[PDB]
Order: C-alpha cells, then structure tokens, then sequence
C-alpha cells in the first residue's frame, strides 16, 4: 500500500514500521490537511487511542517521536495514583485546553494527554463516569487527544471502547531474532562512532543468543558491556607502571558482551526456574550402556525441537518396570535442556484435590508454557495421575480426555514447546488408546547381569574386596532381575546388620527378590 | 442453505450408535500403499539428494509400505538429526520398525 517513506532508524525506532504507518494513517492523517478540505469531506477526527501489550517494548516511546515530529507541543503525562479532591485534579489537565478553546477552537492546535496503567483507575465508578463525560460530555473539546496504555486490556470498561470515543487497538509484542538485530543496530551508534568496540564483535551472536529480551534488555547489555571493559582494563593498567594508553588500547570490547550476559542481566518475562536436587537426590551413576543411549536419545529429541520448522510441538514417553529410574533420568534431560523456561507437574503437589481442581492446574500450567518462545513441560506418573487400580476400572474421564486433547494442541505461531512423559503401566495405556497421542517411546531397563550388578557394588563402593569376591561368586550367574532404586535400599537395609552378619543378609534379601521379568 | 463436514477416525463406533443414517454421504482418505508413492513424495519434499534416492529406492522396492503422510514427516525431520554418513540408514531402520500390517 502506499506510504509516505519514513526514516525509522533516524527517529531510533526498529523493527515496527508496520504499526507505526497503520497508527499514523488511522489516526493523525485527518489533522494535517487544512480545515476546509477537511470539512468539505465531511471527516470527523479521532478522539482516542489504546496500546496494550508486554511491558518495556517501547509504547511510550512511539507517541513521543510522533509528538517530537507531530510540529505541535509536547505530551503532558498523567499516572495512575495520581489521580487517585480528585475532580480538582481532573481540573488540572483539561483546563489548559480549555483556556485555548476560549482563545482558540477553530484554528488552535493539539493538545495531547498521556494515561499510564489506565486500567488501574478504571474497572470507583465516580472516577469513571467524571472521566466519561470529560471525554464526551455536552461540551465538545476538539483539540485534545488521548492515548491510553495498559498491560491487561481484558479489564477496560467497555463503554470506554465504544466506537465514538476510543476506537483504534493495537498490540506491541516481544521482539524477534530480526527485531532484536535492529534494535542492536540503532543502539549500538554511538560506540559505532568512537571504535570502543571491538571489531571481532558479531551482533548477529547476540541477536540469536537473547531470546527472552525486551529493548530496555538489550540497552543494558551495552551498559554493562561498556562499563565492564572500561573497569577491566583501567584497573588492569593501574596496578602496573605500564603506557596509560595500553589500558586505552584494550578499550575495544570483544568478549565482555558475554562476561555481563552470563548474569549481569536476565530475562524479565516468564523464565521460571526449577529444582532438581529433590528430584535427583543421590545423583546419575552410569551402570551400563542403557543410560548413555538414553541420554543420547534425550539429546537428539532436544536438538530437532529447536532447529526444525515442520514440527513445532514434540512429544516422548518413557516406558519401564517400576522403580527403573524414569523420572530422575527425564529431571536430568530437561535440566540439561538449558530452555529459558522449564516447569515439571507432579501429583505429589496434588494430594486430595477434585478432578476438576486438577485440570485447572493442569491448563494453567499449560497456559503459561505458551507464553514463552521456548519451553519444557514434564509430567510423571500418568497412571496414578489418571487414579487408576486393577479391580475394575475407576479412571477419571474428564482427566483422561483433558489429557488427550491437551497433547496435540500447538501453539501461536513461532512459539516451540516440548512434552516429556514417563509410566510404567504401558498396557494399560495402549488400551485407552492415548498411545499414538504421543510421538515416540524409549525403553528403560533393568539389570539383568551379574557383572552389571558387581559394577554398580563398585561405584557405589559400600564393600570391600573380600566381600565383592563372595558376592561374585556366590551370584556370577547373569540370571539377575534388579533395579537401581531397589539396590539401592536393599544396600541400605543390609548395611544395618554387624559387621559379621552382613553378607550373608544381602544375600537372602536378593534371593528373596525376584530373578526374571 | 448450509453445509456441514465432519471428521472421525473410528468409524466403526459410529456405525453401532446408529449416526451414519444422518450424514449424506462419505468420502475414505487412504494411506501411502506403494513404494512409487513414496518416491514421489520424498521428490516432492526435496530433502534428500540423488544418490541417497537411489538407494532408498533400491532397498525399498522389494517390500509392502503402509504409513501415515505426518508418520512420515515426523520419522523424516528426526532421521535428519543424524549426521550425513548414516541418515539413510537411520531412516530406513525407523521405516522398518515402524512397519506393520494393513
Ligand atoms: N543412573 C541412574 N539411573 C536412575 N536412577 C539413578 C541413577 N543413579 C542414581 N539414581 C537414583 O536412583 C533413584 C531412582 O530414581 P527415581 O526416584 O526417579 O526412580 P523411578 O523409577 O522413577 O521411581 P518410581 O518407581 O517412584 O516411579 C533416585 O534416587 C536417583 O537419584
Ligand atoms: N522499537 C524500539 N526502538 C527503540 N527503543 C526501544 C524499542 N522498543 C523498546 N525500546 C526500549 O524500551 C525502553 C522504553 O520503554 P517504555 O517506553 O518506558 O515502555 P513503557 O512506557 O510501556 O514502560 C527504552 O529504553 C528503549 O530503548
Ligand atoms: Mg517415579
């Protein structure tokens, strides 16, 4: 469509000329041309505006280069509290714009009020209804405007949005890798002219890099880049009698981007955090080859769910006998992730909750996963989460149909997600047919030799040679039928006894337990 | 006037409940049932290269396929994860697992 061409990175604005056109030909284009013209057509000028979106992406910024560029005055601004006696303060904004309609009306200028956190002062019904009629009363001002912001514009009035007054919408959203690239661009501009960078610098690294990074982010990056190279190397040239202008010619910064990055400024938005020392408690011990395959299988599925476009949304399931050691190995893979944003949902925080409470928390997790470019969601123990036992069935429905549309459901565009699951009743679930719901399957294990079992005695190094002789002879046969959990606890039962009476009782508590599947 | 389509994948149950009176009429999707096909679609996707095709093709034409068209992207991206020496044999393991009858 055509345009009047602008000059976004003079005004320093990037990467939203789209919004800023639309805005300008929807709202201002009327008060440019002259009167006669204007009434000739019969046009009708605009009256408010509302922007709403995350917070710091520059919603301000845009109507003050409009107002630096719009050959009028400067926007006043207005807070929330401030308001909040109050009709006199109400006097206090519109009265100079009335005054210029008394002097003026017909010829005189704009006048330009700006709301912040509008949302807060409406929903107090009196502040409301004087706003209201302000805006739209029996008196008509034709030289004000008004440009309202907000983050939760689901909790505006609704007569404030009817089409006379308020009527144009828009949304400022996060940034992309593109967006964040020219952001950089215009900020990086006057270390751009005084060479105090280096060249080896990639802006296009740190572009990828941020993910989660608002404007004000990535201007702080620089402060922190400029004031972290700064202090290096003054300080490294002031303890050595070293040329002044040594500390000077290591001015130009290459690496500390990164030094302030690591965790001088982190992401605002989202980006939870999780704990896995409850969930992985006596560490990872490699026993075997199973566990290397696992972690390499793990890694694959998190590698293709970064760099793939055909396939945003990736599920895995791990199947096992009990006590195999599912959930600690999924707790590890989704801490190695390194994704901004990672949560895990467990039924032991779900403990005498109804159904329905249980779908709640299920779709609000869910709900903010989606608000971030990239996550991880883990959920354990499907069939106890489903509340299932053998006598007959006694499975919750609404759970399992809750579940079963949950895992297809994709996100907005551009937004990844990944669903690690884990269970231990898989004939069960292939019954419900929920099975193909789910993308792929990994098996987990259990000891099944001697030498498998005298390797993890080792590592763990609980006894001694004698012992670990007897123990390999007694049980050489490869006829064994173990899991990590449970050598574990048998180990730690046994060590109870004397010093003399303790083989022999790890011996009858393995015999005691099963051999074969 | 109006028109309605619907969608279902157990056709069966449908049956017994006594709903397919009200519908119209029924239109049946097959799956991939040769291996022609799925040279072409591989063509189509244009994902890998001559050589590689000729292979594939060589040890896919003495065998019976029945896969579904996402089944196939999904088995399709993850055989792309490995590195160029052993992609075709990835793929065609997967493709082997996950074949089975009609
Ligand atoms: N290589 C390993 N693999 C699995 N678990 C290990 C390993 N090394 C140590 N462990 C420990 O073994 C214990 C078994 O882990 P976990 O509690 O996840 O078992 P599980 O089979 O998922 O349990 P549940 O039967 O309750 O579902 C944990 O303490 C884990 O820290
Ligand atoms: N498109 C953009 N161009 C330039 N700066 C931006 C842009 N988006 C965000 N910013 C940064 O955001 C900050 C201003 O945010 P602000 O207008 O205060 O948001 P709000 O008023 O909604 O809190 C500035 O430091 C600015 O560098
Ligand atoms: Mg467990």
């Amino acid at each position: 469509i055509i345009n009047p061409d602008w000059n976004f990175e003079k005004m320093g604005i990037g990467g939203l000329d789209k919004e800023f056109s639309d805005i300008f030909r929807r709202a201002f284009a009327s008060r440019v041309f002259p009167p006669e013209i204007v009434e000739q057509m019969g046009c009708k000028h605009v009256k408010g505006i509302l922007l709403y979106g995350p917070p710091g992406c520059g919603k301000t910024l845009l109507a003050r280069q409009i107002g630096k560029m719009l050959n009028a005055r400067e926007p006043k601004v207005v807070n929330g509290p401030e308001i909040l006696e109050s009709e006199a303060n109400i006097r206090k904004l519109f009265a100079d714009a009335e005054e210029e309609q008394r002097r003026l009306g017909a010829n005189s200028g704009l006048h330009i009020i700006i709301f912040d956190e509008i949302d807060a002062i409406c929903k107090h019904d009196t502040v409301v209804n004087q706003l209201l009629s302000k805006i739209d009363g029996v008196e008509q001002l034709n030289n004000i405007l008004v440009i309202g912001m907000t983050n939760r514009p689901d909790l505006i009035d609704e007569a404030l949005l009817r089409p006379g007054r308020l009527e144009v919408k828009m949304e400022i959203g996060l940034p992309d890798e593109k967006g964040r690239l020219q952001i950089l661009h215009i900020h990086t501009a006057r270390m751009r002219g005084h060479q105090l960078l280096s060249a080896d610098v990639d802006i296009k690294e740190l572009a990828v890099e941020t993910k989660n990074f608002s404007g004000a982010e990535l201007e702080g990056l620089v402060r922190a880049a400029q004031s972290t190279a700064m202090n290096r190397h003054i300080k490294a040239s002031t303890k050595v009698e070293v040329d002044m202008e040594k500390a000077e010619s290591l001015q130009v910064t290459r690496g500390d981007f990164l030094a302030s990055l690591e965790n001088d400024i982190k992401p605002a938005f989202g980006t939870n955090q999780e704990d896995y020392a409850s969930y992985i408690m006596n560490g990872i011990i490699k026993w075997g080859d199973p566990v290397t395959r696992v972690l390499d299988d793990g890694e694959l599925l998190v590698q293709q769910t970064k760099n793939s476009d055909r396939t945003p949304l990736v599920s895995v399931l791990l199947e096992g006998p009990p006590h195999s050691g599912k959930t600690a190995l999924a707790a590890k893979i989704a801490e190695e992730s390194n994704f901004p944003f990672i949560k895990i949902c467990s039924p032991d925080k779900m403990i005498g909750f109804s159904e329905t409470a249980k779908c709640q928390a299920m779709k609000k997790i869910f709900d903010d996963a989606y608000k971030s470019q990239l996550s991880c969601v883990v959920v354990d123990d499907i069939e106890r989460l489903l509340d299932y036992v053998p006598i007959g069935p006694r499975f919750s429905n609404l759970v399992l149909q809750a579940l079963l549309v949950l895992l297809k459901k994709a996100p907005p565009q551009g937004r990844k997600l990944l669903i690690i699951g884990t269970t231990s009743r898989k004939d069960v679930l292939q019954e419900m047919e929920m099975l193909n719901a789910f993308s792929t399957t990994i098996h987990v294990p259990n000891i099944a030799t001697g030498e498998q079992l005298l390797e993890a005695l080792e590592l763990l190094g609980n006894f001694k040679d004698k012992e670990r002789t007897t123990i390999a002879q007694q049980v050489k046969g490869k006829k064994v039928w173990i899991g990590i959990k449970k050598l574990l606890m048998l180990i730690e039962m046994s060590l109870q006894m004397d010093p003399e009476y303790r083989v022999r009782k790890f011996l009858a508590l393995l015999r005691e337990e099963g051999a074969s599947p």
